[PDB]
């Protein structure tokens, strides 16, 4: 254990903190439900949507809104909690964006624990 907080003001919620949130999000019950879709020729497995990951904060009665799980959401891709999976969010942690997060239902995202894996799914082709 080792605490010692500084700074003037402080913009994420202080009565709050990322590292146990991301652990609530691991659990089975508790946690972020994930699925298998399949983008740009690639199943991934344990992804789950961005929506859902917004959500998943309000109602756990972490945030008020979808907006505020935005900035919790958002940090949790920027500290390594959440990890991107698509062009689509890929685009947006790379790019000049204040948040990474996209808060859209098409935006996958895993965890840098959960056993990811990306499988290359080709294509029929002839001859």
């Amino acid at each position: 254990g080792s605490s010692g907080s500084s700074g003037r003001s402080i913009r994420l919620p202080e009565t709050i903190d990322l590292g146990a949130l991301y652990l609530s999000m691991k659990d089975t019950e508790k946690g972020i439900k994930e699925l298998n879709l399949e983008k740009d020729k690639k199943i991934f497995n344990h992804c789950f949507t961005g929506n859902c990951v917004i959500d998943w904060l309000v109602s756990n009665q972490s945030v008020r809104n979808r907006q505020e799980g935005l900035m919790i959401a958002s940090s949790l891709l920027n500290e390594g909690y959440l990890q991107p999976a698509g062009d689509m969010s890929k685009s947006a942690v790379d790019g000049t964006a204040e948040n990474p997060f996209l808060d859209n239902p098409d935006a996958f995202y895993y965890f840098p624990d959960s056993g990811f894996f990306c499988e290359e799914n080709s294509g029929p082709s002839s001859g």
